[PDB]
């Protein structure tokens, strides 16, 4: 409804200022509401940094060969997802470049780390069917598969945008994708 | 001497703040200098943090001890991640330089500084990569220049996943088998290779 034109707002005053250099009050005039009218929908910068974590997290989902190989190409739609939708983008952005854990963003940064912690579940479950599934390994570590997807993943997304998109992001990104596939499958140091 | 008495005086006060909110001022009152003595040690926020940046760097490089080349590469990579627990310092600054940094317009004047720090970073590590080839260790047809991003998106999402989940995981444990994942790679794989 109106929500997610209040929301758009946000998002998009969290990404020109940074979310702790943000007020409601601001983000009620990008959508042109009342201070009285956001509050009815969002009571706070973190109920609408909320709405816009499952925002993605939606799109992510309704966006989905084998099991196993399904997944390599969410993660490919994910990451070309991140330059061509103008939402992806903005949102990781301000997720990883104006999110600086103060004080000032203390109740903020538990929202996004629920949200990165359904994530981890959500990729414990993925591994865990491509184990019985014949495509990973009886013997696979699991803990230290999360870590390593995680690390290996988000460091490419922190990478491009600390380094100010100074990479060809859809060129590399598979090619780092297919060398930690390729990792999950073979290499053991993520063997039990 | 008070120097290095205003040089912490900025990581503590950055660690506790975040880098905007901090004043040249309150890093005077951290130190027990004035502004005056801030000033002649330093012109401005932005050459403290060049100051500090450098710091790391000269402890980073002050350690190098000895087997071969990559076979050093691999130390001083290990060497990395144990100082980011053990060394309070290396700690309080990668805490900083990966979290309380935010890419704003007024730590605008700082995130050049930490792109130049990092972009020679960036050559220091193809130079590594060019003298292992040489030596005979990486291929010749390695694409030097895909193993610069992965390295350091690699050790980069390696640290600031680190730093930015709490440290739920023990870097110990998992920064070796990292760091050999990602050596075996360089070494043998073929998609870091050109044609
Ligand atoms: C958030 C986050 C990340 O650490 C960076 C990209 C994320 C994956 C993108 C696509 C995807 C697909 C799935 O089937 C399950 C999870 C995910 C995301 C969560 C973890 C990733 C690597
Ligand atoms: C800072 C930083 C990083 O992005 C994470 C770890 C860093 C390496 C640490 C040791 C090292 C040794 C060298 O001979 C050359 C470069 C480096 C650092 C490069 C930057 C890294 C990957």
């Amino acid at each position: 409804k109106t929500k997610e034109h209040l929301m758009l707002a946000a998002l998009e005053t969290f990404y020109r200022k940074g979310i702790a250099r943000t007020s409601l009050n601001e983000i009620a005039q990008a959508a042109g509401v009342t201070r009285g009218a956001l509050y009815w929908h969002f009571k706070n910068k973190e109920d609408l940094f909320d709405a816009l974590f499952q925002r993605i997290c939606d799109d992510i989902e309704n966006c989905i060969g084998g099991s196993w190989t399904v997944f390599r190409h969410t993660l490919l739609h994910f990451f070309e997802r991140l330059q061509s939708n103008d939402i992806h983008y903005k949102f990781h952005n301000i997720l990883f470049l104006k999110c600086e854990h103060t004080e000032q963003n203390a109740a903020v940064i538990a929202i996004a780390r629920k949200h990165q912690a359904i994530w981890r579940e959500k990729i414990t479950a993925v591994l865990t069917e491509a184990v019985e599934n014949q495509d990973l390994a009886d013997d696979l570590d699991k803990e230290t598969a999360v870590i390593f997807i995680k690390s290996t993943l988000d460091g490419l997304i922190w990478r491009w945008f600390s380094s100010g998109e100074s990479f060809d992001l859809g060129k590399t990104a598979p090619r780092i994708i297919g060398i930690m596939m390729d990792n999950l499958e073979n290499h053991p140091c993520l063997r039990r």
